[PDB]
């Protein structure tokens, strides 16, 4: 896998944030994280769900350096996001959600699974620290 550059558009929820890429405007989901979420309606807004958005906007918001890094798998989902893992100046925003206690790994994919372990000994820490999500 290869980084590709990227700019912010929109932080839209913990999960979500739009992108220029490649010259147009795109919907990108974060590849194998669930956040809580201040969208969809089997929940609405959730707890932590403010705080996990919070934190994926200003990390990608401050950053100098956006890329994106898809999976060896299909590159996006049923509504049109694209599938990856996104990069604030260097460090994977999916795993310092997770690593936060902000982010569960969610169900995975296979084959859009090579970070999964990184992902999971990010998860076990934020547990046993009992941080947010898991306090």
């Amino acid at each position: 896998l290869h980084k590709e550059p990227a700019t912010l558009i929109k932080a839209i929820d913990g999960d979500t944030v739009k992108l220029m890429y490649k010259g147009q405007p795109m919907t990108f989901r974060l590849l194998l994280v669930d956040t809580p979420e201040t969208k969809h309606p089997k929940k609405g807004v959730e707890k932590y769900g403010p705080e996990a958005s919070a934190f994926t906007k200003k990390m990608v918001e401050n950053a100098k350096k956006i890329e994106v890094e898809f999976d060896k798998g299909q590159r996006t989902d049923k509504y049109g996001r694209g599938l990856a893992y996104i990069y604030a100046d260097g460090k994977m925003v999916n795993e310092a959600l997770v690593r936060q206690g902000l982010a569960k790994v969610a169900y995975v994919y296979k084959p859009n699974n090579t970070h999964e372990q990184h992902l999971r000994k990010a998860e076990a820490q934020a547990k046993k620290e009992k941080l947010n999500i898991w306090s």
